[PDB]
């Protein structure tokens, strides 16, 4: 998580604004500044280096104190950052929306490994430059159009349907924000259109999650596509999201939600959801998720027994 | 797959023999040696380096035009070759049963394991040594106690409950013969004691399979011990096993075959090897094995979903 | 052993077809691809790397459950896939011949060895483009010139006289279906001027063959290059050829079969590759290469002891 | 090439001899020494690093003025003076011998591969002491057994028969005299029992040596074991061993000589050392060498074709 | 030590002659060429690689049965091949001289080091172009302006007053033609001007040679540059002298010596080398240089005392 | 230069002195103590680590703010201790000579070049323990013999003859105070016999020194061993060894000068010497040095022409 007011800074084209980003030494040297408690938001000066961003972000970056901020000492920065610009700039910005268009919330996850696939020279993300413009743009929030396999978040494909895709996110690989275990691992699941899939392609999605990975859980946060993610942090993910549907309720900020297909998707999870949505108590509407309620081991019958018997071959 | 007759041979001590160990350079010597017809299952004096088995085993060494043959370039061959020394000359071997103990069959990757696990000082094949004297006798045959936990093929364990250990074999890290293969991941299941086992463990046993290891099948090759191997090469083992029944119904070998609690045990391998013990044919025998059943999902009921809620904390 | 349906596809520009390789991305994300029955003959599209050939060839790339596949995981795969590109476009092909163009079969190894010369800048495949074209098209199989010294295969030369060339195939440096053994080594021989060949040049390569090579033998393909392996082949070489007339006595197929001068060839694989072309049984035919029969031992005199005496100084 | 002088020097036991090696730094020291032109054979007294070799002995050892000489800087220089030691001080020696029995000339290379077989501990020279006592005899000339096999001077076998041994010399790890050439390959063949050979055992060496080792010439140095070495260099060995014979027409040494079985030995060097030993010229008789005599290819016939049809399976 | 035959070969303008350099691997091809006699003295053809030299140099490249030759292997070989092309081409060279032209002999050595200091940008042949052009000229032989110090042969500068250099000749970095012996260093004095010079200069490079580099001898070779080598390799020096007078004597060809001043070079060198031009006898000749001539201990008088008690400081 | 109470300190055996050595972390721990300017001599307790050298010897150890003491952190300060104490408890040291037998000055790197000579096990240090004794005796100053060859400071031999040896001091692969400098080179001449020496021997001395390093100059500090070193370090040595004589003119202390034949040794140097010794003034008798007085280059004559034309051959 973080906010778009770290990685560029708006400036005046007597118009608009073209948006530039930071740089690593300028903002290395405003870690160590020190100003009054009087202009602690506005924009810092590096007079050496530049620009900075203002001292209030000053504990979101990898401090001797604080290791818990984003790590800006790679080369991954300057990438999103001028990804972050190569995509806002072609957005024509307001002066009345640039105020709050700078702090929507990205997991910045999301923009490294769009910069990790964007320069393969393989994904189509590297030759039709407008498909890279709308990915980006979906990654910040400034359209509606749900993310799809074509503007996906990049990863190795695992597998792969006529109408979904399981990227398999590789959050180990990363120099902005790599994650501390080296057993953390996590599946997203998209789809290559936005039509009403068919019966058999989800039939054959819940045989492969169902047998090759049964010993994961089938979430969403609300957006068009089904997370994937270990038991062993459902619990986390939940809270986490709640925060996420709750800071929505605050007006001014949308509250739109989007549960998938109930088949697919963890029962219990998908009512813990659809209470959620509905308004609900804040604690014991969670509480319908530690409420052991299976009557059928699995959704449906007849399903892991033909993959049992088909790979006997 | 390997015969006793290529790590050691039989000495005179007037009374019994003693069993004496080759050199790895003999070995090698008597491959590239020729020797005229009549001799060639005659015991080789390679007069330089001392004594090596006939050349009718010249075709079982690792040589730069057959690799499907055991190794001895390595430090393991002299090692595993002196357990067997240290394990067959205090049993007391007579003058006309070497002729065919020396022949007995024996996956020698379970010899190469047993011996990296009692240079292992944590283990207590490190201290007793009758114990390695006993587990020995087992992994060569001339005991009838069946192999147990505490005399088991080695490799790091799994899971535990009390009747119960889940080896992990590493056919990966051995220096005789190491698979070739990266993808082969094979885990055995032994007894902690052969007494008659109670249904609550077996009920846990069943759900750890069940859950971790969905993706494979439990079956047995006739002794004490559950085999695991994927799906994808089960088929192997039934004609890898069929042979070891088939060639044992013609005389100079025992028949004896164990099976196990059908309530874990894939029950289309129950199945086939309950008709193989049988008597049936060959392969309308086999057939059943390719017979898809199971009407259900899993052999119990409810017990899945008790460990999906139970990692839910 | 291969087919050209796994280096490229064919694409209309509303008169002909262009040709264009894969993305090793896209052909290992079809790998995983599931895809209903009834359509896996047809080109799988990847939809975020692009088109991958049909799953029906599945079976034939290097995975985890089949390493005895092409591998592509290395540069040299897109290199030969531009090179075959850069060959097929330029020959205007109809649409009645790509159906079966696309599959004429190519020792992978061939254009391998094609490539790891075109780079090499002291070759003349390097300077004359028509040259390479002329190469690889042979290589491919559409035109009807034998192959010939100027567009030979590669290698490194190891003899020459004014009408022959004795290449030294390496097989050990290859990264698309490279030998798995350290002790394959092959030698090919190719004439420099398709027109017929004096005695001198013959004696000369024949002196050196039984001189420098007595332990090899001399076969042939079919085509117009001596083949030369290792006595401990040969057998293996007769049935991988023999299947290769036999496929071909199908009509349709040309069944044009090149043997070459007997004078240097093995004779008893020259009466075998002639009792073959006259058209006769499976293996009693074969039986003619297992029957030993040596009138004289070899079919010239003073040779061998002409360079005896030769190299004494 | 060596004289005894530069591994060890004798001390009087008031009744005997006891051989001392020397220290590799007494020398180096000497090395650089200067001393009169009257006592230039005398024992020269490194005083700080004990006894030396005398100053005559300067242009034996390797300095940066002349590499031609022994290289000491290296361990093996004392492991094989050591190995002298324990060889000679067994031996009672007189005081009327030490004189000459010091200038026994040996080949360096003989004891240097001797020690690299007496420490790997699988060889019967790491048991039996006496043995390797008798073994450093023969090497330095001090008794009349001919160097059978188990005295034999080592390396790697690769060819054994009931009454052969085929040692390949490996002339290139050894770190006090290697070759001057780095293609340098050169085997020898000793014979198991001193006893007469039979012909079937001798043929099947005239085979193996005419399809695996064609391409070398069979010879003799005089003593019991025959030399394999290159065409390429036989005409110096003719040198090579005419002075050693030459120089022990000076009667005061022996002069005795043993050519092998002309069966195998080769012809034209058969008939140059016969003319040898008869006490003809000196050139006239090397004149026999270069001359090319081919009556037939060999004193044998239908044996390349036998293992040519041999080795076909 | 070298012939210009090794590097280039001319070719038809029509009207005049461009020189190509060998492809090394065409070369290294035409080394196992085995072309009939009566040819072997015209430029050979490697079908695939280009022209190669004819076979008459075969015993000149460095080979692994004759490693006395020049190395090609080394892009050293291609550098100064595409020098020698880069002068010659721009010397009119007609059709009556090529022939002897292509075989003046060069100390391939210098053409190396030439080639490693034209590289270095510092160096003024990296500037101006005619400057390398008339330095290859020379170095070739295809002009009379001695050496001097501006168009010198490279390495590191030790020493320069106002008429001298002394260069430091770094024969063990060299790639194409290096010195197998580890230790071996030779010092090159050259002018600054052909200009007569002044007798300080003269005292002041005497001082520097008798005080710094005692253990050393100046002579020259017949060009107008003092070599200095250490006495232990004068003699060689002397008959390594001897034949190119010798051979000069030949009519057709330069016999022309420059004998430099008396008062620096070895005064025994110096009459040695003046009865040689004088027209003497062959070994008589040489016969001075072993007898001890002295007229003073050293020309000079009272001049190592300066250095002494100057670098007291 | 060293004070022999920076390796041990002495401890009572109720009768005597046991010296005993200090551990390096004890050194390093008072290296940082601070104790009240009263007892700045006495002998510190660091109570942790055992007992450690008084304060007053801060500034002579390694530390980061001075670097310009003696390295101790490494072993050889650890076996150089221990050498000292096996040397001096061996002594019979009294109560009243302890006070100052510990303030004996040390060249530090005499004891370091002993324990590198002890630990070569070839060296005659390495049997005889009372020559170790009796060398480290006189290396501190409690003998009356003056080092001899057999007891001289180690280094390798360069040269020697009947009554001399050339060690060349390597002071740079010491680890105590080893010198930062790599072009410091110094060379020591030790004699053999302590009895007047002949002529012969001196002049093979002066003309080995005059021809292969006429590039040094040969003094004495006052001891039987000539020292060679660079004139551009002559000065130094005139004042570093005057002080040591100026210092001994003090009431109390042997003065004792032994100055060798002026044969060899440097005239100007031996004048200045001699002076010295003499009792003159300070700087007005340094003042001979920098004059130049030398109306023979060298006080012999027809020398270096005799090696000049000796290394000829």
């Amino acid at each position: 998580m973080a906010e778009l007011a770290c990685f560029c800074y708006p400036h005046l084209e007597n118009d608009s604004y073209k948006f530039i980003p930071f740089n690593n030494l300028a903002i290395k040297a405003m870690l160590t500044a020190k100003v009054d408690k009087k202009d602690m938001d506005k924009f810092y000066d590096s007079i050496i280096y530049g620009i900075a961003p203002p001292p209030q972000f000053k504990k979101r970056y990898n401090t001797n104190d604080n290791s818990r901020g984003m790590n800006f000492e790679t080369i991954m920065f300057t990438k999103v950052a001028m990804l972050i610009c190569e995509a806002l700039n072609s957005l024509k910005v307001t002066q009345a929306n640039v105020s709050n268009v700078l702090s929507r919330v990205v997991s910045i996850r999301h923009l490294e490994n769009l910069v990790i696939r964007k320069e393969n020279p393989q994904d189509i993300l590297f030759h039709s430059k407008d498909l890279l413009l709308k990915s980006t743009l979906i990654a910040i929030g400034q359209s509606k159009e749900i993310e799809t396999t074509i503007t996906a978040e990049g990863g190795e494909i695992v597998f792969q349907n006529a109408a979904f895709t399981m990227w398999k996110l590789t959050y180990l690989e990363h120099q902005l924000m790599p994650i501390l275990d080296q057993n953390f691992i996590e599946y997203k699941v998209t789809l290559n259109e936005d039509k009403p899939i068919s019966d058999v392609h989800v039939k054959e999605l819940v045989a492969e999650l169902r047998w090759q990975y049964n010993k994961f859980a089938v979430i969403t946060h609300g957006k068009g596509h089904y997370r994937i993610v270990k038991y062993s942090s459902v619990a986390n993910h939940a809270d986490r999201v709640y925060a996420t549907f709750k800071s929505n309720v605050k007006t001014g900020v949308n509250n739109d939600f989007n549960l998938l297909d109930q088949r697919i998707i963890w029962q219990n999870w998908y009512a813990f959801t659809s209470s959620m949505k509905q308004g609900n108590t804040l604690d014991v509407c969670k509480r319908l998720l530690f409420q052991k309620m299976k009557p059928e081991k699995n959704p449906f019958k007849g399903l892991s027994t033909d993959r049992k018997m088909d790979e006997v071959s």
